């Protein structure tokens, strides 16, 4: 006892202790090892159970299929449902192999006498296993030679393609042996596939008669979600709607003093008016965001709010509860402060003072949300609040509804970054940013899966916190290109808003913030103007979105490989749907100047086709056909395009294995 | 729950379900995850515990150190009885180094007054885990902070290093939170570092008037124990000293008719005579092994007996237990047979119609070696039984006697090889005959450690059944690269005999089979002579264990390191002990013929020098001393010598450091 070793299954995270990430349609596959004494045979069958919903902390069975790598067992399954799965595998040894196996090795070279009365004494034993019905051809198996004569008589009723596939669906197995039980949570498919927008809802005012920005309402913003959905976005991501705070509140570019007209952060969460559940008045009332939200919903959209879990002074948490602040001798509470950014205008929290008592509020403020049709948060800079807390908050949330999901802005070294997802943050931020040189993206690429079991990217083009040096001085050439790597890279991409006009301008050189930043100031955007004067991306960020819808293969987590192009500026990458075969490859260059050329080299195994092998090719942008093979030559035009986003021959139904591990 | 987070712990091994592999007097590290929230310190301590001698199914704190990784703590422990030992980490939040760090950058900067105060409840509250009279100092500096002043006056004993070590000593620790325990299994350091010589009872025979080889004896084979110690080996193993089936006995060179005279396989084990208990009685009466095993005592050397769970039709079990069998419908019992090698001479056992009953004979007969000085097996062909057998084996008898031990010859991919050490086997046999290419033996050279947590190889030059074609016509030279190969990549090897004679004739080109092998036909050998005519390896071997028992770093798994050397015949790696501080480095060629030069880069980081260091070094084979810096000019003779091992200068006290991960 284990009688058959059973060892190194995946996907496990954490030896067990959290549960695997999926969602509804994925392929899951999964792999063990499997051994046993001798060349004696052996085999393994995946069982999944289907748990209720329910949040950690009759059964489907599949066969395994050997491979490559000697005694290691491969297999797959796909959850149709939310909630909790289970998968452990059960490892056996089977007998009819073995034997089958041996006879015709025997067979070949004509006595055995032996052996056949042993088949004879298997089948049988099958038989009872299998339902009268049935079970009747093995006995005409079992019994044509125990009656003496030649061998090649009986072998007839063997070596028929009809008692294996019987034998299939009913197995002979021997040392039952189960493993280990390990657990899927399986999210909706949007918790892995969808495109996000972040919008602030009061830049969009719309300047009055004098050329000065007016503060927008619930009301106007929900105006402008039809472009939004227009440009293929499934989420739209607000910062937070709260009233912002009135002490120490920040003025323009981060200035420390704040004019009378002036808006604040509003991540300055709190005042007079009102805390985490109330609506700054300024938007609206109440019932207007349940309007804002019903018109996204009618767009097919998504709304996702900033959780921050900080407070302003003027916030009632202030005077109403104090025990949760860390308050200094002279009884002032300090300032949030985040290494070396220095938060003025916010108090953090302290959550082991009065821990069940904060963490019962906040899980109230998440409750409210969740009650007004809001099932996707942000939560913003999880890493400076106890891990405990989200892992109880996470789970305390999705299991009275299951479809709550989370997005941790964890800018972060791994060992944190990582980790968060692990509790059960559903998509996590990423240091793609930060990634743009052939080799770094390659690297950040790879990584992505690897990591799929508990991490999944949320890529940001830009965030209000972050424009990326290779934005400010590249011109709109580049903004294609991050938007061509987010889009492709990862399922689940995104932009914060005005990244189409490009904006590229930072507050002083060396920096990564937005001069004249939204967060401090009302940003009326003319969209439409752009679009007229042919100075808007807001097309190409279309014709991406679209693409994904089209192919599956970019709802993909898992299969990105990488393909050789000698050209250090050029990268190609594909990616392939388990299910449906799909399969598509991506060339960008990432220099935005100069026209780049190079021979590309496909790895064809990994396309599914041999060495030798001609195909067809489709231009997704541009609608061409071309014939290719293994090495093809490429050249890429900025100003013309940046990218060849190319429909590839689909991969054959050997899908399956292309994805294993 | 979980407050501050501990992950990724190391070494554990399949998630704990088997415990790690360490000796006495090796330093074991440790490394795990932990991280809290925000900038907030955190540290981490290893805790140690030694339970019992007892085997699987007054604390001891060490600090951890953080370092190159974020969030990533190291430490180690060096365990000093044979036994089971426990570690945990436990991670906490030390506020005082929060408060100190964050008051040096204010202390520069020049009221701040808050601070100051929050210091003081620090001290105190911290004092008051200290209340014994050596306390407090703090007070001091406790009441050297609070009365009201400036800040470098009141700064008195906090910055200067007096009560840092005291709170080294006794720390002020928040939130401490419990890390898994996991557990190393520690055994005699003969586990890890040993040299081991295969030798034939029965070929000590030597011939008698006419040249006819004479069948040997204990008493003669213990004459030949000096010669085996002078060459420094620690442990003598020999091939079954049982009695040999005469039924379907083997003839000389594998042909499967036995003349009246030959002698047979030894591992044909079982006659009428006796079993597995049974001393074969040409060899001599049970004392006699029992005064060979007090002789090899006496030199300083180890008697391992190999273990061969198979029987000849002959032996007693045969008739005695039956159910032990697989029997056929005719009655037979199919003959062993592992592919492509068929074993006519014997029977398989079956494990599965008599568990308990075989199991405990077993356990009897394995037992009754131990009672006879026998604390080393060599456990024969262990991936042809079933697994949980050994599993139960091993700890039913080493919870009886904890210095036993087990050397596994699983020659099988790797999910087995590997596996069957996870579950308990000391050491393993290793596909190390067939690495040699420079990039092969590289690689397999690293693998060590990496692997090194749960298994331990024994390097063998050569075995019965394994003459390697690259010893069949490289001619002496090769002799001695192998061995140089063998002795220094791993703390344990082996050679069986004669190959220190260069018997290099194999039975018919492309075999891997001695010729005229000693497993079925008897081969004394005169080693005096060859000796007398510079014909033998006999001295190098020495000189290589010597230096083998001189430098500590030969006898550590983990540490070894591969420096370049522009030359795909030269390879060259160097290992060094955590403990002294020793460091050796060798070179060795892979081609036996031709002299071969390059240039050697040292990767002086590795070797705990800077880039521009120079340093002398000396050859333990010559003695000769020179000067060498980051890179250096070698160049090997073969006939002359094949490698060139070299003494470096100790790595200094960073040596804890350079061991990590
Ligand atoms: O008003 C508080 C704080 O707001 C902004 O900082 C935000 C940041 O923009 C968000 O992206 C979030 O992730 O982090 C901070 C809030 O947690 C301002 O940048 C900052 O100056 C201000 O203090
Ligand atoms: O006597 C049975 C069998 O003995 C030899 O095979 C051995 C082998 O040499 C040992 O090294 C061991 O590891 O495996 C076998 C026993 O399990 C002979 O090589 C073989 O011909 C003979 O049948």
């Amino acid at each position: 006892p284990g009688r058959v070793e059973i060892d190194d299954v995946a996907p496990v995270v954490s030896c067990g202790v959290y549960p695997a990430k999926a969602v509804v349609g994925e392929v899951v596959p999964v792999s063990a090892a499997v051994w046993r004494e001798g060349h004696e045979a052996v085999a393994a069958t995946l069982v999944v159970r289907y748990l209720g919903v329910r949040y950690p902390h009759k059964p489907l069975l599949i066969p395994m299929t050997s491979g490559q790598e000697p005694f290691v067992f491969h297999g797959q399954f796909t959850p149709d449902r939310v909630g909790l799965w289970t998968f452990r595998v059960d490892g056996w040894g089977d007998p009819i192999h073995t034997w089958r196996h041996g006879l015709i090795a025997k067979l070949d070279a004509g006595e055995l006498s032996n052996d056949l009365l042993v088949g004879a004494v298997l089948l049988e034993r099958a038989a009872t296993g299998v339902p009268r019905g049935l079970r009747d051809p093995l006995l005409a198996a079992a019994a044509a030679l125990r009656t003496p004569g030649d061998p090649v008589t009986r072998t007839a009723l063997a070596l028929t393609p009809e008692i294996e596939e019987l034998l299939a669906d009913y197995p002979l197995r021997d040392l039952v042996t189960r493993g280990e039980q390990f657990g899927v949570w399986v999210d909706r498919p949007l918790a892995r596939f969808g495109a996000w927008y972040e919008m602030f809802p009061r830049s969009t005012g719309g300047w009055d008669d004098d050329g000065n920005p007016v503060h927008g309402t619930f009301a106007t913003a929900a105006a402008e979600l039809p472009r939004i959905a227009g440009m293929g976005f499934d989420v739209v991501y607000l910062p937070p709607i709260h009233p912002i705070g009135k002490v120490h509140r920040k003025g323009r570019n981060n200035s420390p003093t704040a004019a009378p007209t002036d808006v604040g952060s509003p991540w300055a969460i709190g005042s007079d008016e009102g805390g985490h559940d109330t609506v700054h008045p300024s938007l609206g009332t109440i019932d207007d965001f349940d309007d804002f939200v019903s018109a996204a919903r009618d767009l097919g959209m998504e709304v996702a709010l900033d959780l921050a879990l900080q407070c302003a002074p003027d916030h009632p948490w202030a005077r109403e509860h104090r025990q949760w602040f860390t308050e200094l001798p002279d009884g002032t509470i300090a300032y949030a402060e985040n290494p070396p950014k220095k938060y003025q205008d916010i108090y953090p929290l302290n959550f082991d003072n009065d821990p069940e008592g904060l963490y019962d509020e906040v899980l109230r403020v998440v409750q409210h949300w969740v009650n007004h049709g809001v099932k996707f948060f942000r939560v913003d800079n999880p890493h400076t609040k106890p891990p405990n807390f989200w892992a109880w908050l996470i789970a305390q949330v999705k299991t009275v509804d299951p479809d709550v999901l989370f997005l941790s802005e964890a800018f972060t070294p791994p060992a944190r970054q990582y980790g968060l997802a692990k509790l059960g943050f559903t998509q996590s931020y990423s240091y793609f940013t930060w990634r743009t040189t052939k080799w770094e993206l390659t690297e950040f690429g790879n990584q992505i899966a690897e990591l799929a079991d508990y991490r999944r990217p949320n890529l940001f083009v830009n965030t209000p916190d972050i424009l990326h040096a290779v934005l400010q001085h590249n011109g709109p050439g580049m903004f294609a290109i991050r938007a061509v790597l987010a889009a492709t890279m990862s399922p689940a991409w995104g932009m914060y808003c005005g990244y189409e006009l490009f904006e590229h301008r930072a507050v002083r050189e060396g920096s990564e913030e937005y001069l004249d930043s939204e967060k401090y100031e009302l940003r009326p955007r003319d969209f439409a103007s752009a679009l007229d004067q042919g100075r808007s991306l807001q097309p190409f960020i279309t014709r991406l979105n679209i693409i994904r819808r089209l192919h599956p293969a970019f709802q993909q987590l898992r299969t990105i490989h990488f393909h050789h192009v000698d050209n250090d500026a050029l990268l190609a990458y594909s990616k392939f749907d388990p299910a449906t075969g799909d399969c598509v490859l991506v060339v960008v260059t990432l220099n935005a100047f100069g026209p780049e050329e190079a021979t590309l080299w496909l790895d064809m195994a990994a396309l599914g086709m041999e060495d030798y092998d001609r195909f067809w090719v489709r231009d997704e942008i541009t609608g061409e056909e071309y014939q290719w093979g293994q090495a093809n030559y490429i050249r890429i035009d900025p100003a013309r395009a940046v990218a060849h986003i190319i429909n590839m021959p689909a991969v054959p139904y050997e899908s399956r294995n292309t994805l294993l591990r």
